[PDB]
Formats: C-alpha cells, structure tokens, sequence
C-alpha cells in the first residue's frame, strides 16, 4: 500500500510539475529561427535531423526543412533557435526544483550544483511527454520537431542513444505521476560534483525510489509491468551516460562556435 508520506510526496511533486511545466508552451515566443580541423567530431550534429513546423495563431504555418554537411561550413543554422528552447525549458526546470521543498531546505550552492548535474536529464525527461513514437515528432504547443525519419536515416537507425531513449521510455507509457517522481530521483543525484550534504540528498533520493517502486506496485498489476520499477531506473542511470555524453558534445560545438544562452553558461562550463 501508499503510505499518507508517500501520497503527500506525490501530490507535492504533481503541484509543482502543473505550476511550472507550460505543456503548451504558450509563453515560448521571440525565440529566433534558421535564417531565411578536427571539427570532423564536431560535427556530432549528424543525428540533428529535425524538420521544424509552426501553427500560426491566425491559422497559417512555417515548415523548416535543414541543409545538409559536407558543407561543414554552417549546419548550426539551427542551434540559436534550439538554444532558446533550451532556455525556456531550463528555466520551467529550475522553477519546478525551487517549488517542491525538500530542495529549498538544502543549501543554496547544493541546489546550483543539482541543477547543473540535472538539467538536461530534467529537460529530456519532459520533453519525452510531448514526444510522438508514431509520428517521431516533438509536439511543442504551435510549435513542432518532426524527426527526419523516412527520409533522413532510417526507422532502426536509432544507433543514437538519445533518440533511443526517447521510443524506449515512450513505450514503458509511464503515468505523470511516474514522470515527476523520476524527475526527483534526477534531480536529487548525490553522486553529482560539488554537493555538500550528500548524505541528505542521497536518502532524499532513496526516499524517491522508493515511492515510485510502491507506486508501481500499487497501480500496475498487469504481467507487462513486471520489472517497470527497475527498467525506469535502468532507464534514469542511461539517461545520466548520455547527459555528460551530450555536456561534451555540446562544448566542443561550444569552443569552435560559441551560441549557448546565458543561462546555458551557468549550467554548464561557461
Ligand atoms: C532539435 C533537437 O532535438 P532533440 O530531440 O535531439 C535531437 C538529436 C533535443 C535535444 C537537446 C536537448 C537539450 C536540453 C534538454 C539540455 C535543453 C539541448 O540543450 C540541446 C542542444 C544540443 C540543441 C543545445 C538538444 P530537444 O531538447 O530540442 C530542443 C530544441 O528536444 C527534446 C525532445
């Protein structure tokens, strides 16, 4: 059973999701878009395969379809526009953290250092929720990405651990209550650089698990939910594998041909 701690737990993780995640995106806007040698590597834009579509308010729409390498010259027409959502995104994340309350009780520089560790995995786990495996297409209020699926690589080239990540963790079809809880778990990472009680965040975090692990047990029954708990946290530890994958990716681009928002220079090296 759910015990009173685990429910309120829950519910305070739910409030602070609804008060801070704008599913419609309905305040992402004057965001800028695509104008109208050992870069070899950083040229990890090789999966940026995205087409980029916007539903006009008075009923009209922009569709973007990206260039192509071997022109290594400029194929971050997309990246300012990117790094905007970036930054809209960042920010619903950093008001979600200092919303809950476990978080604001710990100290000021181990909420930075939380959030530098857990940003992109907080991000990547909300827009998995908006995310279409049928369509491979990132519905994003009037705004959309359409995965160049079917016409860029190909439906199994999921070689991309990202891209993969996201089909793998749509398929599980978690509940929003499953989404915040292993957005906790992230959040409170102890093993993340610069944390000071790491002892508080750690238990913190068990606490997490161990709520999501009930929940699991206590509203899916069904033989295809056996094992979900620990898939998720199979699922979570990957997901941290990709985000200093990507932090890398992401400063090496950074070094050759600098773009990343304010923001994205606190968060990260910068
Ligand atoms: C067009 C990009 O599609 P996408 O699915 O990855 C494709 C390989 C994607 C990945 C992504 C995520 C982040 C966060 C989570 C840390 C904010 C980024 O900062 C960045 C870049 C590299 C652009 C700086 C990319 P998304 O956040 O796109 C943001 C504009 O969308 C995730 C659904």
């Amino acid at each position: 059973g759910l015990t009173e701690e685990q429910r309120m737990m829950i519910r305070e993780l739910m409030d602070a999701q609804m008060k801070t995640f704008d599913t419609t995106f309905s305040h992402f806007k004057n965001f800028r878009l695509p104008g109208v040698k050992w870069s070899q590597v950083r040229k990890d834009l090789c999966s940026l395969k995205v087409s980029l579509q916007l539903r006009g308010e008075d009923g009209s729409v922009w569709n973007y379809k990206p260039p192509a390498d071997s022109g290594g010259k400029e194929i971050f027409s997309l990246l300012p526009h990117m790094a905007d959502m970036s930054t809209y995104m960042f920010k619903g994340i950093i008001s979600f953290a200092k919303v809950i309350s476990y978080f604001r009780d710990l100290p000021i520089e181990d909420q930075i250092s939380l959030l530098k560790g857990a940003a992109f995995e907080l991000c990547q786990l909300r827009f998995n929720t908006v995310f279409n495996a049928e369509t491979g297409t990132w519905e994003c209020g009037r705004l959309s990405y359409c995965l160049e699926d079917t016409a860029g690589g190909f439906q199994q080239l999921l070689l991309e651990p990202m891209l993969k990540f996201h089909y793998m963790l749509k398929k599980l079809q978690l509940h929003e209550e499953e989404y915040v809880l292993m957005q906790a778990i992230s959040l409170f990472s102890p093993d993340r650089p610069g944390v000071l009680q790491h002892r508080v965040v750690d238990q913190l975090q068990e606490q997490f698990a161990i709520t999501l692990k009930s929940y699991i047990e206590c509203n899916r029954p069904q033989p295809a939910h056996r094992f979900l708990f620990l898939k998720i946290m199979a699922m979570l530890t990957e997901l941290r594998s990709i985000n200093a994958q990507h932090t890398q990716r992401l400063l090496r681009i950074q070094d050759i041909h600098p773009f990343a928002t304010p923001l994205m220079q606190e968060l990260f090296g910068i």
